[PDB]
């Protein structure tokens, strides 16, 4: 039968099913008051599919000059066509190769550009800004979004949507590694997965998948969506609340040590953006510091609401376009305050 809600992550993480449901504020402002991330499916059934394809991406923008990530080892690929980026997303043939000769899982760095999504963009800005879960908390001038309130006492957000286009990662040393380092922001955000690419060539790959979704520390309901429902995954998230960002810095200043990094000892590991918390590090986190994360499988549709000064990483498990808006909600304010 249809629900209004479900939990996962054992009980910790509301997932509402209804993305357009007026009544969404009823049970998602309990858990957001209290630092936790929430879950919202179905907002792929919302969209107009036809304007979220790789295919039509490439068609037409291919032309525009852009910069790449090689996910494995960070190297910046300059000054190339976005359609060297987009022609290879789902086809393993067409992908740029690495020295070795082995096609590179890449990450399209800042495009579209800056704050320019909604003029490169205008017919997806309105399909996607129409659509968002929980409207008054993420419309630009939602009654409960406090960006366009604030003085500047208060770190305001730019104006989004932002894009995060990415290959997924593939081999089992690619299990250690992330599409998006541990962060954190000072505002809220709502990240939409909007097109989920399984590729073909290499297309077999199903099983290492599920291995790193175990190895992810996933719960057992979430491994039920790929068996019994067969959804699209797209990424598997870790989310840490923004209370123990400190105990984060402190792991992370230890390990640094320990592989003779030399860094003076007030550095912030979190904002340099250069680690990623493997199955190891994680263990260890939660082991020797106290301290337990949300590990979220985001599948095609799903939106992941991010609490303002909660680190986060970020693993593309297949090829992914996701579409993020910041906001300010009255519950975090305290995070973008530029005093105390
Ligand atoms: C947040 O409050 C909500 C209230 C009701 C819904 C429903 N959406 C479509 C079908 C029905 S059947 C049972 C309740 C369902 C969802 C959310
Ligand atoms: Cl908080
Ligand atoms: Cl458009
Ligand atoms: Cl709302
Ligand atoms: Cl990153
Ligand atoms: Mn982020």
């Amino acid at each position: 039968s249809m629900t209004s809600h479900s939990w996962l992550c054992d009980g910790r993480l509301l997932c509402l099913h209804d993305p357009s449901n007026k009544n969404n504020w009823k049970i998602f402002r309990e858990c957001w008051k209290q630092g936790q991330p929430v879950l919202v499916s179905g907002v792929h059934k919302k969209l107009k599919s036809e304007l979220w394809k790789p295919e039509a991406f490439s068609q037409e923008f291919g032309d525009q000059d852009v910069d790449l990530v090689n996910c494995r080892n960070c190297a910046i690929i300059s000054d190339v066509k976005v359609r060297d980026f987009w022609d290879g997303f789902e086809i393993i043939c067409k992908r740029l190769r690495s020295e070795d000769g082995q096609p590179m899982v890449l990450k399209l760095k800042d495009w579209p550009p800056g704050e320019d999504f909604r003029d490169m963009m205008p017919t997806r800005f309105e399909d996607l800004m129409e659509n968002l879960p929980l409207p008054e908390y993420t419309k630009r001038d939602g009654r409960l979004n406090l960006a366009s309130r604030l003085p500047s006492y208060f770190v305001r957000p730019d104006l989004g949507p932002k894009m995060y286009n990415a290959y997924g990662l593939i081999t089992a040393e690619d299990r250690r590694v992330g599409t998006t380092n541990l962060h954190l922001d000072v505002s809220d955000a709502v990240n939409v997965m909007v097109y989920v690419g399984i590729p073909i060539g290499e297309g077999a790959h199903d099983e290492e998948v599920l291995k790193t979704i175990d190895e992810g520390d996933a719960d057992e309901v979430t491994k039920e969506r790929i068996h019994d429902h067969k959804e699209k995954p797209g990424a598997l998230w870790h989310i840490y609340a923004a209370k123990d960002a400190e105990k984060i810095r402190e792991l992370l200043r230890k390990v640094g040590e320990e592989q003779g990094q030399e860094n003076p000892p007030d550095h912030d590991p979190i904002h340099d953006q250069s680690w990623y918390l493997d199955q190891t590090l994680r263990k260890r986190l939660y082991e020797e510091y106290g301290v337990q994360g949300w590990a979220i499988v985001q599948f095609l549709g799903d939106a992941v609401f991010i609490p303002a000064g909660a680190p986060h990483q970020v693993h593309n498990l297949y090829s992914c376009i996701k579409v993020a808006e910041d906001f300010v909600s009255p519950e975090h304010v305290k995070h973008c305050f530029r005093l105390t």
